[PDB]
RNA sequence: GGCUGGACUCGUACUUCGGUACUGGAGAAACAGCC
């Protein structure tokens, strides 16, 4: 699913907020 | 959270109008796994 992405760039994406 | 994604409900695109697809969009690094 999408949710992966979700939680996969959402988890190295977060960092940057 | 140290790491991953399987649903939701949305917003937005599509589309058979069901329903799926976009986390270069959130609630919410929530819940599941290991907890």
């Amino acid at each position: 699913t999408r949710q992966a992405r979700r939680n996969r760039r959402r988890r190295w994406r977060e960092r940057q907020r």
